[PDB]
């Protein structure tokens, strides 16, 4: 007695059992795979039969949690309950084709290239996802901006939908297709509507200085934000995509507004403020470069002024002269050092305007009286 008549009603318990995560033994697991192999073997219309009462058992347990699902009015309640049933939902779309192998191999066409796996997330999509999507997104959103206005919830109800767009998608050429255009999208644009109205605020009732400190601040709580929530395990480039709309509105939009402190600075010898500048700077494309001017025509200036202070003694005590120089280096490589950590570019600016220093003293010209 191997026919689907005398073995389902010992299969379709534990098929319920693995839709609802509930405790299965190892015995019923492995009994699972040799009765459905059994059935595919022995029973002319066994690889249908088990694959119809199958496909019944997936429609019937989403018709349930679709009824679960549904039942919450409240968009904060909806996706609650949406989270729930998903995390136990898409855990199990990993199990439940596992003892269904054997009927796979029978099929026509043949773990993402499951028929069950596949036959769990249409439907899931079909009867829940695809009607409150939207509504799921927005409710993902409007969390993620409490959270920057201090509010804490719980990761997995942003998670979820992002879990979602990224499974339940219709292109198989682009399975990041419905990611990407909407959520991706609707996490990028609330991202920019955020800083585009808090960066300006802030740096004008705090100041350049202080702006920067919030900047760095922000770029590190948003990266460690989007390695929870966007995608990363597809290796697509969501959370770098995050991170270029962060800076374009944290920095590149306030560029200006940030070098112009960047002389002040260089003649204060505030080296932690520079050093936070040059992080902040070097994440735009040039955004070294006016720092290197910056740096360069501070230490001509200075080398001039020197010579000025020096020429009138020259011919008595150029010694004197040639060791103030020494010590304008040494003050000036110092500042590469704490302020550029010793980075090639701001070396090659350092030494062109070493030259410069020279050349100049070299060819000046003291007044004549």
């Amino acid at each position: 007695s191997l026919q689907f008549e005398d073995k389902w009603d010992f299969m379709h318990p534990i098929v319920l059992k693995l839709l609802r995560q509930e405790s299965v033994t190892k015995q019923q697991w492995f009994d699972l795979f040799s009765d459905v192999h059994a059935v595919c073997l022995w029973d002319d219309k066994g690889s249908s039969k088990i694959h119809q009462a199958l496909k019944e058992d997936i429609l019937e347990f989403i018709k349930q949690a679709q009824a679960r699902v549904l039942s919450h009015q409240d968009d904060t309640a909806l996706l609650k309950a949406y989270i729930v049933e998903w995390r136990k939902f898409f855990t199990q779309c990993d199990i439940l084709p596992k003892p269904f192998c054997q009927l796979e191999v029978t099929l026509l066409g043949k773990m993402e290239d499951s028929i069950v796996r596949k036959l769990m997330l249409d439907t899931w999509n079909e009867s829940i996802f695809s009607n409150i999507k939207n509504r799921l997104q927005d409710s993902a959103m409007k969390l993620v901006h409490a959270e920057r206005l201090g509010e804490a919830f719980d990761s997995q109800l942003v998670i979820g939908v992002r879990e979602s767009y990224v499974n339940l998608c219709s292109n198989p050429e682009d399975k990041l297709q419905i990611y990407r255009d909407n959520f991706e999208k609707a996490y990028l644009d609330s991202t920019e509507r955020f800083y585009r109205t808090q960066a300006p605020s802030y740096l004008q009732q705090n100041g350049v200085q202080n702006y920067m400190k919030y900047a760095d601040a922000k770029l590190k709580e948003e990266e460690k934000r989007a390695l929870r929530y966007l995608e990363t395990r597809r290796e697509c480039n969501s959370v770098e995509a995050l991170m270029e709309c962060c800076v374009n509105a944290l920095v590149t939009s306030f560029k200006e507004t940030i070098l112009a402190e960047c002389q002040g600075m260089i003649k204060r010898n505030e080296t932690e403020k520079l050093h936070l500048m040059f992080s902040l700077m070097d994440k735009v494309p040039n955004g070294i470069e006016p720092m290197l001017k910056d740096l360069e025509e501070h230490i001509i200036s200075a080398g001039l002024a020197d010579m000025v202070a020096a020429a009138e003694t020259i011919t008595t005590d150029s010694e004197k002269y040639r060791e103030q120089l020494d010590t304008l280096f040494n003050r000036f490589s110092k500042l590469v050092k704490e302020a550029f950590q010793d980075d090639p570019r701001f070396l090659t600016a350092r030494d062109k305007a070493y030259k410069a220093v020279v050349n100049d003293a070299t060819i000046f010209k003291a007044e004549n009286l």
